[PDB]
């Protein structure tokens, strides 16, 4: 258990007075990773910042790019150029420092995903946004059990009220979460259930997609709202599971 | 009125691919005001930022304080003590170096509210805690047909999927909403029309707020609340889609 500090008592006891005081402990105890660093990751990893998660995993190999700017909370002019999960990691280190943060600087294969989930996490924030990575770690952690939250595209989007989290067979209007079914269909054997379901939480929208008016634009409004809803689900299992014992 | 540059194409190349190039320059023409820059508000002024605003106006003397740090995206370590409005500008400047941004320090009042909004906002986003200065701006947007969107209280809640916008007389499970409605009848005589309507746009959420116990436990029942970045930010995150969709559409209609 990690003994919370006077300081952490003055930073988080609106986290206390929401969540109670046992959730305080659970999130101080917690250790949750991000994967994937970019328009929905970094808003999951300020997330779990400011609700007192008391360590926390960031992995990605990407620099911040003058690109980013519209949608990812890292991306300032001082910035551009430097690695997006070091520039997170010494945001997070401001937010709260006596919170331990790691920085994986690597993608998530085949070949490694074993090693960097044999941590042991709390919970894994999926926002990688390559179908074959993404399919890598959701398979991992489907098949060992580690609570995983998934996030679909979150591109062409400008609605943030629309974003919820339903089982990843049936999100619709998220061409991202459709060709992660097929790729773990395909590359995984993942299949759904007798009840039609994957077992696999994946934040999406309803909202039907804006095709580009250099992909599908984004918005920090639709993008940041994927993850915080990511975050807000995982905090919510995690004290549930605690209460159930 | 402004002129693209470059840079500001590379920064926001993909809001223009989200929103079109008559969006992309409507708002960079545009000038909208944040007033109050806390838990709702902070994050509302980086979603304009990072959406390709142009000018953006921040109200609020207050100082960045440690018990901040739950749910305001300037509460850090280092900015302790500094006032808010003023480390705010200068991430608005470090996202886009071409915004124009004006701080002003000080609180709206019944008193001083027709000088802060006699500017020519594109629209006013109210993130403002206290209910007699919120009821007096509300009361000044809506009889100068400023286009405001409101945010009631986004304390004591905890799932960001139930927060929505809908006329003020309309919200339910919000007591600072319901609290604002009856000061705008009584000091400012703004009262339902005939279809039931205050013609006050009002992001809200349905969720029953969670009240803190003596013991340390919560509970739910439809310094007092607590919060969480995950809400907080996104009721600032909708009032800003909400206004960008309005003047839109505004803007279509010509
Ligand atoms: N295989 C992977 N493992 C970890 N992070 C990844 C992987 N593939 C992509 N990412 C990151 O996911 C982020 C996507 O953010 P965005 O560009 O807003 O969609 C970027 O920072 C990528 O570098
Ligand atoms: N009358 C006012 N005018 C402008 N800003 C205000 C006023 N009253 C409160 N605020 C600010 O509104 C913000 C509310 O933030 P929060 O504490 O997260 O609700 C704080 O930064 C307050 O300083």
């Amino acid at each position: 258990s990690v003994v919370i500090s006077d300081a952490w008592r003055q930073r988080f006891g609106g986290t206390a007075r929401l969540y109670g005081e046992k959730a305080l402990q659970l999130f101080a105890d917690a250790h949750i990773c991000v994967v994937g660093i970019g328009g929905v990751g970094s808003w999951a990893a300020e997330a779990l910042a400011r609700t007192g998660i008391g360590a926390i995993t960031l992995i990605d190999m990407d620099d911040v790019c003058v690109t980013n700017t519209n949608r990812q909370i890292h991306a300032l002019r001082d910035n551009v150029g430097l690695a997006k999960a070091e520039v997170m990691a010494e945001r997070i280190r401001q937010i709260n420092p006596e919170c331990r943060v790691t920085v994986v600087d690597d993608f998530v294969t085949p070949d490694n995903v074993a090693q960097y989930m044999s941590v042991g996490y709390s919970y894994v924030i999926d926002a990688i946004d390559s179908v074959r990575p993404k399919a890598a770690l959701i398979a991992y952690c489907r098949r060992n059990k580690i609570p995983l939250v998934t996030t679909g595209g979150a591109g062409g989007q400008i609605d943030p009220t629309q974003i919820q989290v339903t089982d990843l067979a049936k999100t619709i209007q998220d061409p991202l979460a459709a060709k992660l079914r097929e790729r773990l269909k395909s590359d995984f054997g993942v299949v759904k259930n007798s009840k039609g379901k994957l077992g696999v939480d994946c934040v999406f929208s309803t909202e039907a997609l804006v095709y580009p008016q250099s992909g599908f634009g984004a918005a920090t409004m639709v993008t940041a709202t994927f993850g915080f809803v990511a975050v807000s689900h995982a905090l919510k299992k995690m004290m549930a599971k605690a209460a159930r014992q």
